């Protein structure tokens, strides 16, 4: 259900770190992946799993979270609420939250839900996990 991703060397391919020893994460960056939806039924699991699987217990030097939305087909009002809080709360404790591969329909659903404001902007969105890493690295 929830996974942390790492890079296959010399590629643009990201796989589960706990299923492929060959992949390596980037220092200070955690890449978190969920499934088809972020909506009312699983937004609580998502935030919980995001805190746990990443280990940002304010106990490590993780400065950036990348959310892999490639699998996400559907978002609803609660899902959007939750995601927005995730971003603002991680921001408050020094963690940049960026989103990879958010499809046009999801972006559209997010905008209808007034997800984007001066704080949460579309500049947090990237075409790929790759582009996101580059950005989070500065
Ligand atoms: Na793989
Ligand atoms: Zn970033």
């Amino acid at each position: 259900q929830y996974r942390i991703l790492g890079q296959i060397p010399d590629t643009d391919i990201y796989c589960d770190v706990e299923e492929y020893e060959e992949v390596k994460e980037y220092p200070g960056i955690k890449i978190f992946q969920a499934n088809t939806s972020l909506y009312f039924a699983n937004s609580e699991s998502y935030t919980s799993a995001l805190k746990k699987k990443t280990g940002v217990d304010g106990s490590t030097n993780v400065h950036s979270l990348i959310l892999d939305f490639a699998p996400v087909n559907f978002v609803d009002s609660v899902g959007a609420k939750t995601l927005k809080s995730v971003i603002k709360e991680y921001n408050e404790v020094g963690v940049c939250v960026c989103i990879a591969s958010c499809s046009g329909p999801v972006m559209n659903e997010l905008t209808r839900l007034n997800f984007f404001d001066n704080t949460v902007t579309r500049e947090l969105l990237f075409h790929s996990i790759h582009d996101a890493v580059l950005a989070c690295q500065g």
